[PDB]
């Protein structure tokens, strides 16, 4: 177990068939969780579960370029629960990130940042106890 925020290095960036696994537990009072796949200061892919946005639970995905947030992609399917252990898996595919939570497909996010081999850090932050963060090639 690790204390958030945590940066996982992705040396040489990401590549299709790379599977990133984040294990941890949602804190009881949780408000938010964030994963940030970074290319330098740009955020190629921000994955942001919000537990109470206007009293609704939503997943917000976006990209940050030149320090400006782009167009949000939102999903109301919400597989996280306060207090519960989770597994987020991010599968890098040629044209998108694919996310599954607790072994159920959640969403796909098309690559806006094209230079996958420069997406060299994953930030993990928010209302979680982080158990582990690793990757493998499938
Ligand atoms: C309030 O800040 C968030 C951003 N955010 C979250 C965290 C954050 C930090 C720490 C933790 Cl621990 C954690 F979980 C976290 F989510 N930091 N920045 C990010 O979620 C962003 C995504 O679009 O929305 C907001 C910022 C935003 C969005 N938009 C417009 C709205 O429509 C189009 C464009 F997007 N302008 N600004």
């Amino acid at each position: 177990p690790l204390i958030v925020p945590y940066n996982l290095p992705l040396p040489g960036g990401v590549v299709p068939r790379m599977l990133i696994t984040i294990l941890g537990t949602v804190k009881p009072n949780a408000n938010r969780i964030a994963l940030d796949f970074q290319r330098g200061n740009d955020v190629a892919f921000h994955f942001n579960p919000r537990f109470n946005e206007n009293n609704r639970r939503v997943i917000v995905c976006n990209t940050k370029l030149d320090n400006n947030w782009g167009r949000e992609e939102r999903q109301s399917v919400f597989p996280f629960e306060s207090g519960k252990p989770f597994k987020i898996q991010v599968l890098v595919e040629p044209d998108h990130f694919k996310v599954a939570v607790n072994d159920a497909h959640l969403l796909q996010y098309n690559h806006r940042v094209k230079k996958l081999n420069e997406i060299s850090k994953l930030g993990i932050s928010g209302d979680i106890d982080l158990t582990s963060a690793s990757y493998t090639m499938i």
